[PDB]
């Protein structure tokens, strides 16, 4: 069986034969559609064998050495792990290959044309949260490279029992504080209160402003979490400007400059690392479009407009949209203008058709999921709109996960 | 499954959906693998693409006569048991049946109400139903054509109709309109390597000027009509222009915006889908509403294989186009759809910006779910094809299933007609 996807704006086609070689499910049945939900539906040592099986298999196969010596002695030498201790460790070549893979499979990713340039900070040796929060400093002030953005994972020790989980509190390693007021209303980042009141709650003193930046909440071994203030000369901010409009800076907005995935799971062989934050640089629509502009967000349009004199009466006028395309221009802008990595929607999308094209060449096949590689503005111009894509689960994969203070069960008296 | 809940992540609305389980055919989809962005997922069809045996074609109507006098709290009664009699003399005797009246209109509302690519479904039953089965010839269609573009236009305060001509009978009989829509332009291939007018509708204008249409070469010709009727040869002929309500295209800052020299048209009628109600296939059955804005500026105006007119707006604006990260097409295409809606309803002519429209979706999704249990939706679709989050329908969870009856895809027939 071979599978097609049209682009119908170029009329190209390619043939995907990888969507075979997927095991868990989509969501999706053989009568319903599950493609636009966000999130949809500890093993033993015979669920272990075959997972583990699976992924060794595929990496002798992917650097040429299937089946040799060194393939099949590694097998036994897994098994015998699993036999012994319940489970086994990945060699350091391995969990390279494996963080770059589940990279490679993430589906929602537009950035995976860069997936073999990943930096893996191979951090299992690490004990207490003061050695999560050195190995984390360590890959923000690397990722963060004065501007000049690199990507990079650090991977934590994977799980046991789950009675003894590695976890990154933070959602990202640098978000900003979400404060509510008495009379009803939301300082900083509304998405954030909930992270804000625990941290205040277990130390924080929080500066009470509109961009404080988080402290990592870090939870090594099943202790109960520490805070740690990431040293500020290592976080890295663009203050927002519009290059026509004067009036732009003193909106007074900023970003952080490195996007840090802290809050998911790595699954490499079976194995998951519950605490794996990585991170890359920033397409312009992120900030410009969902955390500046979403009405649960940092929400300011009106703001935009009416300091655009805009007639905000009636939606047909489009005042929001002639607003929003303004504020992208101020992000990009304002970034390329600090010289802080960042790409634009349309270069961003326009690689990903190219490393689409190339995936379906040399791996047969590339999932992706439509309904999050198109970006979420002026989504029609740019080509992966007009790109048919089919949507499966390779492993390696990045997961979601439960959130760790609704899971943890707390030590201290 | 039992029930699936779908979410809204912009104010944690949660929607409990049952109507799922009624769905017949299958969405393209796996456990293993999600086709919610292929454009034809699915070849599964109720009954074969030819004239259908007894046991193909009678529990498809016996399956739609029970959920129409279910619709009407009968079910059971004397005149539902008579129908379902009724319908198998019927095809005991021609192979096929005739819908009632009541049963036909039953449908049309249904398969608009049950088309998840629809974000305007929210009128479903205010819908506008013209038998037109009495008809024989591609003159008859023209006709009933030319009416159903008057009564939907309503000198710009349009109205949603549908006219619905004879079902296949063996396939070879079919009657089809050859036109997409009813009003789009035509697409002129030029010399050097350029195209003149709609490049979407080329294939389409070499066919029509093929048959002996006389080109008038523009930018914003109106296509002939091309009708065929009970599988003859297609016949041409011209739509009255004093039924083709068009707009110009003006913008209310840039005075400048009026000599690109661009209109559309306020009539959106799709004349290529084929209608299904209790296994029978209505091959022609033109439909139309009012366009949202976005279909007209983002779409017609601003895709590469369409007009394209991006760069050619942009450089008015003067606009920083060295490289992308300037925005310049977005900057451009937000005042393209301005330009549009300002210039329909500064004419009194229906249409509907992205905002309302979405917005309004979502209040049909409620009444869906509060009074059917669900309404199928395509997210892909739904989402407008600009500013996606900033509307609400971007962050509401949707499921897609097939509900019958339904609007199918089919063919173009000048790949499958054999001429005379
Ligand atoms: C290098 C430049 C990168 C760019 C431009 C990029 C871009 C993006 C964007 C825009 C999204 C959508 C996220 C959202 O809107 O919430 C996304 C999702 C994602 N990216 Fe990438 N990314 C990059 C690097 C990486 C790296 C290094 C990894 C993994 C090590 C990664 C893995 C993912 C995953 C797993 C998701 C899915 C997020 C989710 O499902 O919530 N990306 N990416
Ligand atoms: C009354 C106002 C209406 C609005 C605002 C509206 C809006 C839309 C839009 C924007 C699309 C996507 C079109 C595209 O980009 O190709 C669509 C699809 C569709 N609409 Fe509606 N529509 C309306 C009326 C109707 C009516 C009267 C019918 C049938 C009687 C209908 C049936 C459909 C179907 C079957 C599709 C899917 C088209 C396809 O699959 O190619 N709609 N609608
Ligand atoms: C909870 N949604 C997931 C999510 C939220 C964000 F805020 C992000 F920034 C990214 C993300 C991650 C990477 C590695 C690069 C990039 N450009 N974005 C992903
Ligand atoms: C090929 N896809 C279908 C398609 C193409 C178009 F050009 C349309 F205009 C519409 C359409 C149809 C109706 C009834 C209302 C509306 N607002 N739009 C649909
Ligand atoms: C590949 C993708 O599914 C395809 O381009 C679809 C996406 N969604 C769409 N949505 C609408 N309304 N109209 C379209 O033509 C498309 N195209
Ligand atoms: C319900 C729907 O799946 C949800 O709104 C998704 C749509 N696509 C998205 N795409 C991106 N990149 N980010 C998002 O948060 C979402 N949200
Ligand atoms: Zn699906």
């Amino acid at each position: 069986r071979f599978l097609k996807v049209k682009n119908w704006e170029t009329e190209v086609v390619l043939t995907d034969t990888l969507h075979l070689k997927s095991t868990l499910e989509t969501g999706c049945t053989e009568y319903i559609c599950m493609g636009s939900i966000m999130h949809p539906s500890v093993a033993t040592k015979d669920q272990l064998f075959p997972l583990a099986k699976e992924f060794i298999d595929q990496y002798y196969s992917s650097i040429k050495r299937f089946g040799s010596k060194a393939h099949m002695e590694r097998l036994e030498e897994v098994n015998k792990e699993i036999d012994t201790t319940s489970t086994y460790q990945l060699k350091d070549t391995e969990l390279i290959y494996g963080a770059k893979h589940a990279w490679r499979n993430a589906s929602r990713c537009v950035g995976r044309i860069q997936w073999s340039k990943l930096q893996v900070f191979d951090a299992r040796d690490c004990t207490t949260a003061h050695g999560m929060f050195n190995y984390i400093c360590n890959h923000v002030k690397y990722a963060t490279n004065k501007g000049n953005l690199r990507s990079a994972i650090t991977i934590f020790p994977q799980r046991t029992d789950g009675k003894h989980d590695f976890r990154v509190w933070n959602s990202q390693l640098i978000r900003y504080a979400g404060y509510k007021q008495p009379d009803g209303s939301t300082l900083g980042d509304p998405a954030n209160v909930q992270f804000t009141e625990i941290c205040i709650q277990q130390g924080w003193k929080p500066p009470r402003g509109r961009f404080d930046v988080l402290p990592l909440l870090l939870q090594a071994n099943g202790n109960d979490p520490e805070l740690f203030q990431i040293p500020p000369e290592l976080v890295l901010e663009v203050p927002i400007r519009h290059p026509k409009f004067e009036w732009f800076k003193d909106l007074g907005l900023k970003w952080y400059g490195l996007p840090a995935v802290s809050n998911m799971l790595l699954e490499i062989g079976g194995l998951e690392f519950s605490a794996c934050p990585f991170s890359g640089w920033y397409m312009g629509t992120e900030i410009g479009v969902r955390d500046y502009c979403d009405n649960s967000r940092y929400n300011i349009l009106e703001e935009v407009a009416k300091k655009m004199n805009l007639d905000m009466r009636k939606t047909s006028s489009l005042w929001k949209d002639q607003a929003l395309v303004e504020i992208n221009i101020a992000v990009l802008y304002s970034f390329q203008s600090d010289k802080v990595t960042i790409v634009d929607h349309h270069s961003a999308t326009e690689s990903f058709i190219k490393h689409m094209e190339n995936e379906y060449r040399c791996r047969g096949g590339c999932p992706a999921d439509w309904v999050w590689i198109v970006p979420p503005m002026s989504g029609s111009i740019t080509p992966v709109f007009h790109q048919e894509m089919l949507n499966y689960r390779l492993t390696p994969s990045f997961e979601y996960q439960p959130d760790p203070w609704n899971t943890h069960v707390w030590k201290l008296v």
